[PDB]
């Protein structure tokens, strides 16, 4: 209020409002994100009382120095809203704009940029917080260093071991058995979604637009793909839960060897 001067608006949508800002105290750079009580469909409490959106829950959750989760810095509470305060790094580009300007990215990249989404995801996974919105759109890259952070926790949920059978994140990256059923296990939904994500690194756009195309799982590649790199997604995209691969399955796939290190990969593909 005093403590933030507010810049441009960044974006707004089904998550609220945010705007890039700075911190007055030491000039750090911050997003502003504003979200609408009667937009919050899931609440949660802190360890003192105070009954806050799950998000701020979640993200408190993943908060730390490992980077590539966005970082909740404060949150305040209005009469009609709240206002978290998020990390900012700059210069900073989102994953779907990166890819509408260069189309499907060069294998090495997509694999870097997979790479540090798996990281990020398993962080997440180890806190206890299942994302649910995996996709380009909630993805930011910071162009100096190479860094992916993956934002936007409002859809997300605790991590828990049973069915989920609510979602409010992104359809065309839901996978079969919540179309069909309306049922999901979080893990093998993720991976699902990551699937969805990685061959929308190398294709250029997602395999699916309809409910359809999502439940026959047939995968048709528009661009020129290595073979190892069609298994991964296929394997991620299967249709049964079960028969999906692990985090360290997708890890040590023989697609995944050999990634190049963040800033090596800003020195090679973004500067
Ligand atoms: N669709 C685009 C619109 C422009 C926007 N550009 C920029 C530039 N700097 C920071 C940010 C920025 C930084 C942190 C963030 O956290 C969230 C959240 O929901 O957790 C959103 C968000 C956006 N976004 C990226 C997303």
């Amino acid at each position: 209020e005093s403590q933030y001067q507010v810049g441009p608006l960044l974006g707004s949508g089904g998550f609220g409002s945010v705007y890039s800002g700075i911190r007055v105290s030491d000039n750090l750079p911050v997003a502003i994100k504003h979200v609408e009580k009667d937009r919050i469909s899931d609440w949660g409490e802190l360890p003192n009382g105070t009954r806050v959106p799950m998000e701020v829950v979640l993200l408190k959750k993943v908060s730390s120095g490992f980077s590539g989760v966005i970082r909740l810095l404060d949150w305040f509470e209005r009469p009609d809203s709240f206002v978290l305060i998020l990390e900012r790094p700059e210069p900073v580009q989102d994953l779907f704009d990166f890819i509408t300007e260069r189309g499907a990215l060069q294998e090495e990249l997509a694999r870097s940029f997979f790479w540090q989404v798996l990281e990020a995801v398993r962080h997440c996974h180890n806190c206890g917080v299942l994302h649910r919105d995996i996709k380009d759109e909630n993805i930011l890259i910071d162009l100096n260093r190479g860094e992916l952070k993956l934002i936007d926790f409002g859809s997300g949920a605790l991590l828990k071991d049973t069915v989920y059978t609510d979602f409010d994140g992104t359809r065309v990256y839901s996978p079969p058995e919540w179309i069909r059923y309306h049922r999901y296990h979080g893990r093998s939904a993720a991976v699902w979604s990551l699937g969805i994500l990685l061959y929308d690194m190398v294709c250029g756009d997602i395999p699916f637009e309809h409910d359809e195309e999502i439940i026959r799982g047939q995968v048709f590649f528009r661009q020129r793909v290595s073979s190892e790199c069609q298994h991964l997604i296929r394997w991620c995209l299967a249709l049964r839960p079960s028969d999906r691969p692990t985090f360290e399955e997708i890890q040590n796939h023989p697609w995944m060897q050999d990634v190049l290190l963040p800033q090596e990969t800003a020195e090679i593909h973004l500067h």
